[PDB]
Order: structure tokens, then C-alpha cells, then sequence
């Protein structure tokens, strides 16, 4: 087992701790509709990565009644490509959306293939932007295809921040979670959806859709402004990557897939996920322990599959970690927080995690770029590309 390995799987055990990916929906009974909250991570180029904090609210334009959820999630897969005959400022987008979260007529629009129509006007710092999309939804699937357009020339702020805003009544609801669809029971006279998307270190964007049947299209009509960016910040500044799987990085993902499956039987339990998390020093009880496998198990059924692991490694693709992240990883390591992993530091965590003075001595010595003896944050990092 290398050092880049159990550091691997350090980082996954603190992801599966603590890393909440999903679009959580909760029911809002004073406006008879739905709350979310979620975040993005952007990439920024040259490193690093820029979050943007999702608060929603979703109310039904008509008199209808509606379905109220219990507290779920939606998990989203999203592409972002470019049209190589397209001139114009454009995004091709490919999405598959499904809910989960919860353990084992407005529906009926929504069985085949129904096109859509995007229109956005933005104003950001008073930058004034058009955005146009189309395509169609195959709910059935979970599965959006549309391409954008911005109709006023050169997008302002980048792409990928308008994603978000850019119908989750396309969202696929599993068989056992058909009565937590609110975004389909609202239709066909629809639903306002509102959010303040906060961007990190830079201004927000404030928005508001009305999304409805228009004959047989399904539109979503947005408005949004943005205040408070900084001119030369990622948003205003593009310094955001537009978009982002080897065979090497799937054979990862299963060399930590097997660090937590320890009978080998495929599935990750909550016994198993404690031990790993035990053997880290945490302690998570049983009701923790099923909060974080509920945060992966697509099915419902209380344990973490290697496909369900797989599809969360792939999603964490888009989720580049924190400084603060990678810094809580290192401090798993470097337990006495000096900011250097001795070599008793490394062979304490490898032992824990039932893993020779010179096998250790090795590990350090690879990762040791200073030839100090130590592993520092640096060379900790360096050593996990
Ligand atoms: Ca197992
Ligand atoms: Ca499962
Ligand atoms: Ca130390
Ligand atoms: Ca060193």
C-alpha cells in the first residue's frame, strides 16, 4: 500500500464524513413548495477552487395541489461541451438527474421527450447579458440535452456559474420517492423558482425563474442580477475552467473502494465505514454512519455498492478539494499539527489501519522532496498528484 494510497483513502473517509454534494430539498409549508440548499466548486485555472453557495425556494404559480416532500436529495451528473460548428459564445450541456435520500397528474407529462426552452437576462455589476437555451428532457432518465447560447455577444461572467440557474422537474424520482416530486406536481401551471447564489471572496447572483408549460414545451423564463463581484475576480475576470476518466483513476477509486470493503463482498456497510473512521481516530455513531452511506446509496438500501462508490468518486471529479480539506487530511498524519509527518507519524496512521522502520523510512523518503526526513503540506500535496 503507497503512501499516496492511504492518503487516498484518508481524504475519502473525511469526504464521506463530511462532504454534502447532493441538492437537498426539504418541504417550505408556509409557501407550499420546497427549499434547497447545495454548493458548486468551480474549478479556477491554475489551481485552486472557487465555491458557490445554492439557497433556493420553489413555489407553484397555481392553485394546484402540490406534493411536499420529506427532506431528499437530487444527485446531478453534468457535461459541459462546446459545438465545434457553433461561432457564438455557447454551451452544450448533458445532464442526468436523480433523486435520492431516502431509504427503502402533472407526472404524466412527463413520461417521454418534451423540448425546452431557456431564456435568461442577466445583469451582473450592470454587465447586461441574453441567454437562450433549447433542447428537450427525458425524465425517465433524469436526462437534459440543451445547448445556450449568449445572444448578446461575449458572456461576462463564465459558463459554468449560470449552469445552476440555466427545470428540475426533469429530475428522475426512483419508484419508492414518487410522492416527494414537487417540481412535477406543480406542473403544468409551474412553479417560481428563486435563489441567492453566494460566490466565495466575490459577489452573488439573485435569481428568479418561472418554469411552466408553454403548449407543450417546457420554458424556463429567468431574471438575474448579480452585485458586489470584483472586476478581476474568477467570475468577472474568467479565471473559471469551463469543464473537466482514465483507467488508472477507476483502478484508484477501487484500491480505496477495498480499503473500506474488508470482506470483499462488494458493498461498504456502516460497520465497515466506522471501522476505517474508528481506526482514523473519529468516532461516528450508528446515526452518523447512516447519514453519511444516505449521502451515496443511490437504492436506498443502507449500504454503499461499488458501482454507488464508483458514480461518487466520478462526481467528486467536479468537487476539487479545499485547502481546508487537504489540510484536515494531512492532519491525520501529522497528529501532533507541527506541520511534518515523521516517520512515526505515517507508520502510527498505517499501523491503525493494519498495514517495516524501512518500508516506512522508504515512503517518507519518496514523498520527501527536501530530504529533511519529513513529509511538510507540500511535499504532501505533491506527493497525491
Ligand atoms: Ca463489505
Ligand atoms: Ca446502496
Ligand atoms: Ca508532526
Ligand atoms: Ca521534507
Amino acid at each position: 500500500k503507497t503512501f499516496k494510497e492511504v492518503a487516498n483513502a484518508v481524504k475519502i473517509s473525511a469526504s464521506l464524513m463530511g462532504l454534502k454534494i447532493n441538492v437537498y430539498i426539504k418541504a417550505d409549508k408556509q409557501k407550499n413548495g420546497i427549499k434547497a440548499n447545495f454548493h458548486i466548486r468551480h474549478n479556477i485555472e491554475d489551481g485552486g477552487v472557487q465555491l458557490a453557495y445554492h439557497y433556493q425556494q420553489n413555489t407553484p404559480i397555481g392553485d394546484g395541489p402540490v406534493l411536499l416532500p420529506d427532506n431528499h436529495y437530487l444527485s446531478v451528473q453534468s457535461k459541459l461541451s462546446k459545438d465545434p460548428n457553433e461561432k457564438r459564445d455557447h454551451m452544450v450541456l448533458l445532464e442526468f438527474v436523480t433523486a435520492a435520500g431516502i431509504t427503502l397528474k402533472g407526472e404524466e407529462l412527463f413520461t417521454g421527450v418534451v423540448p425546452i426552452l431557456v431564456e435568461l437576462d442577466g445583469d451582473v455589476n450592470g454587465h447586461k447579458f441574453s441567454v437562450s437555451g433549447e433542447g428537450e428532457g427525458d425524465a425517465t432518465y433524469g436526462k437534459l440535452t440543451l445547448k445556450f447560447i449568449c445572444t448578446t455577444g461575449k458572456l461576462p461572467v463564465p459558463w459554468p456559474t449560470l449552469v445552476t440557474t440555466l427545470v428540475q422537474c426533469f429530475s428522475r424520482y426512483p419508484d419508492h420517492m414518487k410522492q416527494h416530486d414537487f417540481f412535477k406536481s406543480a406542473m403544468p401551471e409551474g412553479y417560481i423558482q428563486e435563489r441567492t447564489i453566494f460566490f466565495k471572496d466575490d459577489g452573488n447572483y439573485k435569481t428568479r425563474a418561472e418554469v411552466k408549460f408553454e403548449g407543450d414545451t417546457l420554458v424556463n423564463r429567468i431574471e438575474l442580477k448579480g452585485i458586489d463581484f470584483k472586476e478581476d475576480g474568477n467570475i468577472l475576470g474568467h479565471k473559471l475552467e469551463y469543464n473537466l476518466l482514465t483507467e488508472e483513476q477507476i483502478a484508484e477509486f477501487k484500491e480505496a473502494f477495498s480499503l473500506f470493503d474488508k470482506d470483499g463482498d462488494g458493498t461498504i456497510t456502516t460497520k465497515e465505514l466506522g471501522t476505517v473512521m474508528r481506526s482514523l481516530g473519529q468516532n461516528p455513531t450508528e446515526a452518523e454512519l447512516q447519514d453519511m452511506i444516505n449521502e451515496v446509496d443511490a437504492d436506498g438500501d443502507g449500504t454503499i455498492d461499488f458501482p454507488e462508490f464508483l458514480t461518487m468518486m466520478a462526481r467528486k471529479m467536479k468537487y476539487r478539494d479545499t485547502e481546508e480539506e487537504i489540510r484536515e487530511a494531512f492532519g491525520v498524519f501529522d497528529k501532533d499539527g507541527n506541520g511534518y509527518i515523521s516517520a512515526a507519524e505515517l507508520r502510527h496512521v498505517m499501523t491503525n489501519l493494519g498495514e517495516t522502520d524501512e518500508e516506512v523510512d522508504e515512503m517518507i523518503r519518496e514523498a520527501d522532496i527536501d530530504g529533511d526526513g519529513q513529509v511538510n503540506y507540500e511535499e504532501f500535496v505533491q506527493m497525491m498528484t
